[PDB]
């Protein structure tokens, strides 16, 4: 019983000033759980979408800005796809890009500028190996709707070049996903 | 954003016995409401398949009968199709078989027969004026799928003959709906 | 269990004489209901024709003369088809004749002529919003015949001028209705 | 103004039994009028179809079993076409089955087995004579809805094999008619 | 007598300013009247447009910002199509957007950007059912040209998200309507 | 914005007995103006119709008798048309018909006979020098729709044969008219 659906979900992001003179980067992590997506139910459904399995296909990952378009001390950053748990490790004034030379990386102009990631996660199913499967859309794996305690997607990086006013964004992840064995259970009243 | 399933729902009904001697025929009505089939939810959800339109396409009574093969006074009756809320009375030993004569009767085998109906029924917007629409997949009206409050649908009433012996019945009804316009909500935790 | 029929009714209408000068016109409604054409039944049947549902196709107006030919201070007049419950007032000696500039307007020659109206009606579902279904054939809805308290019909507005002598008319409404499911009940004797 | 439609009918019979050891039948007619099928009307219709003439199509004389399927001292019966009125003698235990050798047979399994019979009965138009038409659907005779005094259709005649247990049936006559003339009568209220 | 024509109107609309840190969401709604667009006529006419039905096919509304290009602390929220008359309740500050998830939301970028939706409404026949007919030219309810109480259409609710400073809109609605049966009342004079 | 529609008007013309034994004819003109079919509107749109141009583009005359079929000293007539505003001087009892040798001639027969003229109008736009265009639906000029103070119209003249009895008529003149630009105003209230 499949059901594609698109479930979203906006939350703010700042890259705080610096008064460093140099090119610094401003380093971060993306992580995607479907907990934040999806709340919990009510009754003998423990979930609001009566489905028992499910697999992310995609997610779009929005950096909507919150500057104006007069706001000077512009910058180029960068966003990679990691699809692994082991992001480069946070940094508040990094003296160079890390996810400049990946092969997954897109240039984020800063500040009042509109980035866009269309991508496909991958689950952490062992953090220790951290393995990972190709996409195709026949033989993605079918996890299942957990109550309170789903595994969490991965897939995105940036870095963005620190400036000396705050760069505000409001960050609207959206994930595409497909359900199955829909499983409503209807008790008397 | 449509989303077609199936829900179910599982009931008895008995047929006393009579000690009269003529045949006669219990007469009962049966509604189709979705409260009956769709929980309430939890949360800023308040059911608990995250939509906001329905509209019931079919719907199957399936009389599974509770009652050994080898059990006689056996009878015959008669199921019919009334799409406005407007029964033959209830009676419990009538003298005739009020459905018998209706376009829409299917003869009911009785005790240990099975029986089933499968009809798209109408929903019950003035019960006055007692007004339907006719079959079409493409003009069937949109209802809204409210909290606490859904109207009744309608479109089954029998007519069993009586026994010297109970006649016990398990009723499930399985509907078979369309909604419409997903609209799960989000807050944080 | 569908029957197309034909019922009829027959009944009176009379403009009489003024002796006002001026072109003045009489303006009245006129109302179809199927308690005026099909009588209550008897015993179990509670009408006459043993069906459940109904709905009105058409409706063919006449107005037959009962004035000579040789009648003078003739006159004209006009009739429109008004499906909404919201006529005209009714009025002895109007000025003017409202119903003239209708697009569904049909001039009545008086007094010693013959008028006919042949459309399809609508039903007075509810008279607060005035809603109604445009012609369709396969989407007009079937509204249940009942006991004694069936809805009324409506279509029909007119405009008579009047004149010095009383125009008398002999006026046969005939509906063309379309029944279903046959329901006649066969109690013993 | 042809409406074919379907007119049914339920009663009882019952073959009691017998101590009588040797095999014997009980033998028994079945004639088919229209006043068990069409009550009386009201007011000035005087039936409860609003039709003038009728001829009777096709007749289905279904016997639906009451004996458990556990029921012993089984047998075999015989039911024969009879469109004249001149039935078999009515008996208790007769020594032989009187029906088996008509070209109209068809065996009856007794106790709990259902037996139909489809055919085109014959009016009694004059029993001194006895005589009938053919089938010829274009060429049959229409005969009156009188008020109370319809005439007899006739054909059918059974012959069921005794037993030491009670043996009843539900029988469900079931005639396929054809009226001609509509003739409501409105008159005021 | 069919008239397709266009009808706008124009009013404001402002999202008041917030203290609040977090994100928050302004919730409003919007329906539509006729006589909003449509004044009353004068004399035997009581509408300006001398017609007697009418049904709204399409609305646009169209969010014309007030606010300069300049302004910062931009955000991003959602306008969904809400045929029902059971709007999200209104909100000052709510903590996430409830209209994001909507099978129809359209993204609304804030302050300085421009925001149509074009879409096709549905009157509210009955608030407690709250039933509406699905997208169909041919088959679309006419409803009465009232002279001073038309019925509410509805269709469009909204979320903006909060700001420091105050975000005004000149919202200009235009409905696309169809009239019929031209009703103009000439007097004397 | 065209919007083709027709507009009608009724009143009444009398032919006063004459006791002069000779053929003589009574000679009267007809004009046509848009305030007698077109009344004033209310608040800011000033007519009923709300656009600002029109042109005529056909009329019809029709001259409903009001005298019996029985009434003798009938007579012949002529109707023409005259589109400069410069008729034959009105006459109650002329010596001869001056209409009648005009190429646009029909006969009037008298009393008791329709007569029916359907023509193209054209406007007194200068009364001195009386010029007018020929037709054409593609050239025809646009006139504005004053608020009191539109254009005559003209086009028709008329010769009837006096006689002994009173001859009365009840004249209906319907105007084809053809609008444009839609301009209705929608102020608050």
């Amino acid at each position: 019983g499949i059901f594609n659906t698109r479930l979203s979900r906006t939350f703010g992001y700042t890259i705080k000033r610096t008064t460093v003179k140099t090119p610094s980067w401003a380093v971060d992590m993306m992580r995607f759980n479907i907990n934040d997506f999806l709340p919990p139910g009510g009754g003998s459904n423990p979930r609001s979408v009566p489905f028992e399995y499910y697999r992310i296909r995609k997610v779009k990952v929005e950096f909507w800005p919150c500057s104006p378009i007069t706001q000077g001390d512009r910058g180029v950053g960068s966003s990679a796809v990691i699809l692994d748990d082991n992001f480069v490790t946070k940094a508040t004034a990094l003296t160079y890009d890390p996810y400049v030379n990946y092969s997954s990386r897109h240039t984020i102009t800063q500040p009042f500028s509109y980035h866009s990631r269309y991508f496909t996660p991958k689950p952490v199913l062992d953090s220790t190996i951290d393995y990972f499967q190709p996409n195709n859309k026949r033989n993605q794996l079918w996890l299942r709707l957990q109550t309170a305690g789903n595994v969490d997607h991965v897939g995105l990086g940036t870095a963005f070049e620190n400036s000396i006013y705050d760069q505000e964004y409001n960050i609207r992840v959206t994930m595409y996903v497909q359900f199955r064995e829909f499983n409503l259970k209807d008790p008397p009243l």
